RNA sequence: UGGGGUAUCGCCAAGCGGUAAGGCACCGGAUUCUGAUUCCGGCAUUCCGAGGUUCGAAUCCUCGUACCCCAGCCA
RNA sequence: UACGUCG
RNA sequence: CCCGCAGAAGAAGCACCGGCUAACUCCGUGCCAGCAGCCGCGGUAAUACGGAGGGUGCAAGCGUUAAUCGGAAUUACUGGGCGUAAAGCGCACGCAGGCGGUUUGUUAAGUCAGAUGUGAAAUCCCCGGGCUCAACCUGGGAACUGCAUCUGAUACUGGCAAGCUUGAGUCUCGUAGAGGGGGGUAGAAUUCCAGGUGUAGCGGUGAAAUGCGUAGAGAUCUGGAGGAAUACCGGUGGCGAAGGCGGCCCCCUGGACGAAGACUGACGCUCAGGUGCGAAAGCGUGGGGAGCAAACAGGAUUAGAUACCCUGGUAGUCCACGCCGUAAACGAUGUCGACUUGGAGGUUGUGCCCUUGAGGCGUGGCUUCCGGAGCUAACGCGUUAAGUCGACCGCCUGGGGAGUACGGCCGCAAGGUUAAAACUCAAAUGAAUUGACGGGGGCCCGCACAAGCGGUGGAGCAUGUGGUUUAAUUCGAUGCAACGCGAAGAACCUUACCUGGUCUUGACAUCCACGGAAGUUUUCAGAGAUGAGAAUGUGCCUUCGGGAACCGUGAGACAGGUGCUGCAUGGCUGUCGUCAGCUCGUGUUGUGAAAUGUUGGGUUAAGUCCCGCAACGAGCGCAACCCUUAUCCUUUGUUGCCAGCGGUCCGGCCGGGAACUCAAAGGAGACUGCCAGUGAUAAACUGGAGGAAGGUGGGGAUGACGUCAAGUCAUCAUGGCCCUUACGACCAGGGCUACACACGUGCUACAAUGGCGCAUACAAAGAGAAGCGACCUCGCGAGAGCAAGCGGACCUCAUAAAGUGCGUCGUAGUCCGGAUUGGAGUCUGCAACUCGACUCCAUGAAGUCGGAAUCGCUAGUAAUCGUGGAUCAGAAUGCCACGGUGAAUAC
């Protein structure tokens, strides 16, 4: 087990943080756990909506949750009853007056959360993994994407030993720190157990 | 049955009446991935059992035990 | 295990 | 056989389903039961076992077994092989056998053509015919591949007769040669013997010892004897059928090759049995015996050493005659002949040309190296074939058993030769590829070794582990990469363990139905929760049947599990290793596994970079981008700073100043950029200047493809299995702290480079509200009381300590060392007995520099000195950080 998380080593360099509140030591743990609850809830209740990121920020006793998603229409719905329902329950969880926004992730096959969730969904619909991976690399390289690597792992095809079998195309410069590597990871709970899907997407060199 | 010999650390084997020496083993450490080899340290038998002489017995004397050797013949 | 492919 | 009757009515199994081989899942079993033709399945999710569902193949059959042929070109006549897979006799001579150049004539035996007789019938085959069809029966033909006789043909083969020269042989003349046998001789050297000189070692080895030596060795000189071998020439040189043959000379003798010419005229090639020759060792008889040397003996080495090494040493090696009859007797390649591109040599002839020299042009014989086509599994062979053919011989038929046993023949014997079987395995083998490995080779690196400094192993204690104990001593981690590791902190809690007491839809969920707002202070029993009471209950809506929140009660569906499996998993981690590597696309090469690229010449920290190159490019990695540190500039200047000012309670203390330290943001800076030299004028290297810094400046982060079925199911998630009045839950007490022992990692020591007392100087980095907690008072002290200030460059923790200056101690188990133990306390916490931390008084072990062994470090490093933080109510000698002083050494 030996590679650094390629989001974490780029946190001040190119990648931003998904939480951008300041807090002293008295409420740092409380704000942090409140963020675990709103991302847990808001991740479970938008499983069909293809959600990429949820960014929390707290401007002066009020949360401001931004849902980067690929299907904004299914998040908002017929006149946005679903949004006001979500800020009602996020205001229930965080205990502050909640705002909520939706940012449309166009080009959803270049986002690693959406790619890993895609391949994970296909693996738990019992399709063969080489199609899922290989299709994901092809259609991601089709639109921009100066590199992509996907990597499934663990008891693939229902075996009794676990393999990995990664694929990559293009250039994925993972030790370069100015590389805009969009990396994310999902787990596929199949009837044989968990299958881990990692995906790195190299977008640009700065 | 008689004569001679032996009995001393777990094993083989030195001990001169005032102290128990050697090797193998065993115990601890080290070398080594681990074991053997190796290296460094240790321990250890109040001496077959009983009685006696002596200031003092593994040592000397007597008896018993256990095991060896030699003889047990001429008719 | 284990390699059998589409609008 | 035909017609009528009644009604789908009387009528489907067997094998197989992992691959071969058509046809798949579930359940049971868990290296068992069992299956199987071969490969092989079965040790918990088995398409292979047993059952079921489903399917597949055949069908009044279907499977198994036995037997034959096929596949099997694995006995090869069609139709195989033999350098290395099994297989070329050790080499020749040669009989019987097989084969035989060229021309003409005759024959016509083989060969061919036709005819005749026969080749029984049935059967097979073809065209028809009859049973409703088919099987079956049957008509006619074809066929029976043969044999015999007669008639012809005469190209090939054979017979016969005659020839001919291109095959084979004879003669003439020379050439080279370690060809053979017999005889003689010569020179160096070794050993021995006799003698001279001379004196303390010689010999031997990795080191030694045995051995020889003051009875005079070894060294050295002279004389002698004897035996064997023949330096230099000496050469992938020569000769020989092969084995083999090495001074020089003589005698007897075999073959080869060349030049011109003559002669014979197919006299040739191969060869089973047969015969001969046949290294070395060995055997017999008789000699010889210097060296060397099986056996043997001694010395060593070693765990042992019947060995390698040393010192001796007999058979043997040498000669004569006889035997044996074999070798990796090997070009692992039978003999003879023919044809098929080349190059460089060697050796031995011969012809021609100015031989104008150690030349030029040819033509033979033998031989070496490399290569073309071709062949070959590949490796390689390649006009001396393993190419393209012909003749004859020998041999092979999976590995082992076994070239063995029995029998025969041979042999003095040792043994040789010929040559099986039972049984057993599903491989054995060849060549080549990728890797790994090597006590193989070349180049290169790292505190790897070396050069040093300080440790560990010895002592006491701390902490972890193994073991032992226990009611339990919870579980996990175990070479490196487990062992102050998970645990950044076990009194209760944590806690998972043990002993008891208890609960069962539950401590934690969601959904019901009923009742009641919840909540708040009380008392009794017991270890807590269960029970008994008093107030408060309406927090807002409901054609009232209820809903918001919370608590009891009842059934459940469930909840719960730190239970098992890290060898079913994810995620996260260690490690080789921050080692420089790991690959891919397209192209090409190879039958192919694969190769190339990626290797080679340099260079680099680096598959770094240049150059070359059947490669051209690309990716992950290296480098850079990131953080920090080292210098300067700009901005802002509080709480931070004080150079110049003013006075000053002399303290940045105040007014004030924004220069400086500093703070933090933004820039500059270092890139082999410049110079000289060396280098493929290339990469680069070495040196120099400037500069705070010089060549990835220092440090960190960053850890490629993969390896260890490495670690974790106990952080979490998770497949399957398992418990679900219990393996779940609550509680109190205990344990995780036990202690004959052993190991790991640390701390403190053994002191004078120090101990103690007094004074005194210089830090950095941090933390802080249920917190850090000044000042002041009390206490010897740990601390206590009152209590400012500070959520913080402002206040507090908080005095840095080693250092320095004085005094003392004086080499003592001591004024070292502090363990251990008694007493007295402080704090935290419901609670310090098991089982805290600290203080005071007293006690004052072991220990005087640590055996074998072992570890860390290359410069602000090691060493040494303190300070802070996380976890935490309290508990660090650990961990993570911070600064002070500050080395040695690298050939």
């Amino acid at each position: 087990g030996q590679k650094v998380h390629p989001n974490g080593i780029r946190l001040g360099i190119v990648k931003p943080w998904n939480s951008t509140w300041f807090a002293n030591t008295k409420e740092f743990a409380d704000n942090l756990d409140s963020d675990f609850k709103v991302r847990q809830y808001l991740t479970k209740e938008l499983a069909k909506a293809s959600v990429s990121r949820i960014v929390i920020e707290r401007p002066a006793k009020s949360i401001r949750v931004t849902i980067h998603t690929a299907r904004p229409g299914i998040v908002i719905g017929k006149k946005g009853e679903d949004v006001e329902k979500l800020r009602k329950v996020v205001a229930d969880i965080a205990g502050v007056p909640a705002q909520i926004n939706i940012a449309e992730v166009r080009k959803p096959e270049l986002d690693a959360k959406l790619v890993a969730d895609s391949i994970t969904s296909q693996l738990e619909r019992r399709v063969m993994f080489r199609r899922a991976m290989k299709r994901a690399v092809q259609n991601a390289m089709r639109l921009g994407a100066k590199g992509i690597k996907v990597e499934v792992s663990g008891r693939l095809g229902g075996a009794e030993i676990a393999r990995t079998e990664w694929y990559r195309e293009g250039r994925v410069p993972l030790h370069t720190l100015r590389a805009d590597i969009d990396y994310n990871t999902s787990e596929a709970h199949t009837t044989y157990g968990v299958i881990g899907v990692k995906v790195w997407i190299f977008k640009g060199e700065i």
